[PDB]
């Protein structure tokens, strides 16, 4: 049982797609081949590696007609997925060989980073080393760019060579082959039905330790407010009670919550729709020898699946769009509907134009074409899972630990579309109301995430800290957990804040704070970048750049700690390409020198990164 090649026996089938997905798009997108496989006469499924060992490789042979294809992402630097790590360190570890089996990659990555698809890269090679055979080339897919490009292109390369490979026929087309089926229920009791819990049955009702992703504990919203004086964005501050929760966390951590999708969204829906989203059922997947008995975990309501368990807020996938396109009337709709699957031609630029570039959710592009009334479930079906969001926390550990802080922007912009398009968790936080009074809690479901993003051991050790926008809440953790130190006795070397904004009556964030913070001296310099109120425009960077006098003695003496936190499309890159001026200039160092011993300060732990885009 625990084996899959006897799954494979039993089950007959043949190609088996695995994913190290974590956000969901690999799994996706194995879960999208293993269907497509249908279509050229071959049967497989798609699997997770976790609950698998890979040592089935070896009877992966003995199935005639056999194939396993590999898509696989990484995090960090080059690190793996947490499903993946098993499968990544097997691989280092392993001595056994793999003759005649016949495999496939394709590489989930983004450009923005050096490890640009490392484990694809890593498993082809190390397959390839170990005595395997290659059939198609790796898939370079970038997450920089557009994602679902590349990978609809790789497959429309690699199905006509493995085709041509195995000499298997493809004359059937438009299959579109169903994953789960229906299963109403009439009479059935709440007790036994979910209502929005994630993990055990019945769990938001009557939690019990340890709380992680899988089981999330819902937090009371004690209070929050609007930071920034101005009002074309709304930079919003939440502190969410963890009292009795046993959760322990530290300052520069990252809070996770599971969103509540918007409720006008699904009743509308569910009105353009025209069905009942109050019928308790359920959805089973056809093959029984399935580790993943359901899309989500049910019985639910309609309701509760588009609300709590489903994400009707993203553009779909071109697969999504393929498999509505057979419900649409009209044949004009159902033509562009086909076509926005395709690899190339006008179809694939009114695709990009249409649905991501205008940012059209699912009920925008029922709206828009009205000849397309789809079953409520064969939606259900296709649209992925709600994904958690994260967020720094802004407390600290030393300091009050019963409660935890978010610093977060509204989301909120007029898409291409003509449509407004709200954020889903930062929209669901700012209507959580703080409440309180007798029993309205408004309560909100988290977990916690440890990072290597922390403050250096000892007290002495000066810090460097520079972020712009909603990066000051680890630096402010940070601040009152120094703070908290110098208070305490203990003496607490430099700590230096180089924060920017656009104007200081628009988004200045905790002027009050960090006022207070400054004349204690907790922050030994604050920094603060205007970024609107000049003529020109004045960046963190210049203000590294000014104070390099300083900051060229700090790392050389003190051993100063870089931390680094905020948006990385720009300012991470402009960071660190100040750093290597500075550190250059006042060296005097050469450029590749200059590098190696950035590279050779971050392998020490004293730069670190918290970036997000
Ligand atoms: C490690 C990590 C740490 C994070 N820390 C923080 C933090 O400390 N504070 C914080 O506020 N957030 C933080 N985030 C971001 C947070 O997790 C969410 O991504 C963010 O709050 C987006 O809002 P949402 O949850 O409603 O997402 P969504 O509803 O999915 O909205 C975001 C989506 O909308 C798109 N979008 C947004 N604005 C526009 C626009 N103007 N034009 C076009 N497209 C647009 C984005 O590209 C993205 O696709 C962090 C993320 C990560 C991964
Ligand atoms: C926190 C974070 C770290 C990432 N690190 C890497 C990386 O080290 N190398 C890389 O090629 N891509 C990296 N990426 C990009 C992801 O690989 C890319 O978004 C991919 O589509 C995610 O696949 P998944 O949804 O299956 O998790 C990172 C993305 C995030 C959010």
């Amino acid at each position: 049982e625990s084996s899959f090649v006897e799954k494979m026996k039993k089950t007959g089938r043949n190609i088996i797609v695995f994913y190290g997905s974590q956000t969901g798009t690999a799994e996706e997108f194995a879960n999208r081949l293993s269907k497509d496989a249908h279509r050229y006469g071959m049967r497989g499924m798609s699997a997770d590696p976790e609950e698998y060992d890979l040592a089935d490789l070896s009877s992966l042979p003995e199935i005639d007609k056999s194939l396993v294809v590999f898509c696989m992402a990484t995090y960090g630097e080059g690190d793996p997925t947490d499903n993946a790590q098993d499968f990544y360190d097997w691989l280092q570890e392993t001595d056994v060989d793999l003759t005649g089996v016949k495999f496939a990659v394709f590489g989930l990555g983004n450009k923005t980073y050096e490890h640009f698809n490392a484990m694809g890269k890593y498993v082809d090679q190390r397959l390839e080393q170990l005595g395997a055979q290659r059939i198609f080339e790796l898939g370079l897919g970038d997450d920089d760019g557009n994602l679902e490009e590349d990978f609809i292109t790789w497959r429309e390369q690699f199905w006509p060579a493995v085709c041509e490979f195995f000499g298997v026929e493809a004359t059937g087309e438009e299959s579109s082959i169903r994953q789960y089926e229906l299963v109403v229920h009439e009479d059935m009791d709440v007790a036994k039905v979910y209502t929005g819990e994630m993990g055990r049955l019945k769990s938001y009702e009557n939690q019990k330790p340890p709380f992680d992703a899988k089981n999330p504990f819902l937090a009371a919203v004690t209070a929050n407010r609007k930071l920034n004086q101005g009002t074309e964005r709304h930079l919003m501050h939440l502190e969410l009670d963890i009292s009795d929760s046993k959760i322990r966390y530290e300052s520069g951590d990252h809070v996770a919550v599971y969103p509540a999708n918007d409720s006008a969204l699904v009743n509308q829906i569910g009105e353009i729709l025209g069905a009942d989203l109050d019928v308790i059922m359920s959805l089973n997947n056809l093959d029984e020898e399935s580790n993943k008995k359901h899309p989500f975990p049910c019985p639910t309501t309609y309701r509760t699946a588009l609300t709590y368990y489903l994400d009707i807020t993203n553009p779909p996938r071109t697969n999504v769009l393929y498999e509505l396109a057979q419900y649409a009337s009209e044949p004009s709709e159902q033509e562009h509907l086909h076509k926005m699957a395709s690899s190339s031609g006008e179809g694939k630029e009114l695709y990009l134009s249409w649905v991501v570039e205008a940012r059209r959710h699912i009920l925008a592009i029922l709206q828009d074409y009205p000849s397309l009334r789809p079953p409520i479930d064969h939606l259900c079906e296709l649209l992925p899972r709600l994904q958690a969001r994260y967020y720094s926390i802004a407390s600290s550990s030393k300091v009050h630990p019963n409660s935890v802080h978010i610093c977060a922007v509204a989301v909120e912009y007029e898409a291409k579309s003509g449509r407004v398009n709200k954020g889903v968790a930062t929209s669901w936080l700012r209507a959580k109301e703080p409440a309180g009074e007798n029993g309205g809690r408004a309560l909100v479901p988290m977990f916690v995430r440890k990072s290597q993003f922390r403050l250096p051991f000892k007290s002495t050790t000066p810090v460097i800290m520079v972020g712009p926008g909603t990066g000051i809440a680890p630096f402010m953790g940070f601040i009152q957990e120094r703070a908290w130190l110098r208070e305490q006795g203990k003496e607490v070397g430099e700590t230096l804040l180089y924060y920017g904004c656009r104007r200081s009556d628009e988004d200045y964030l905790y002027r009050e704070e960090l006022a207070r913070f400054h004349k204690d001296g907790a922050l030994t310099q604050l920094n603060v970048a205007f970024s609107r109120e000049q003529a020109h425009k004045v960046y963190v960077q210049h203000l590294l750049k000014r104070d390099r006098e300083h900051l060229w003695k700090l790392i050389h003496e003190g051993g100063a700690h870089i931390y680094v936190c905020g948006d990385a499309r720009n300012m991470a890159k402009d960071v660190q390409n100040t750093f290597y001026d500075i550190v250059a200039e006042f060296g005097p160092m050469e450029h590749t020198q200059a590098v190696d011993y950035v590279k050779k300060l971050m392998t020490k732990g004293r730069y670190s990164l918290d970036v997000w885009s």
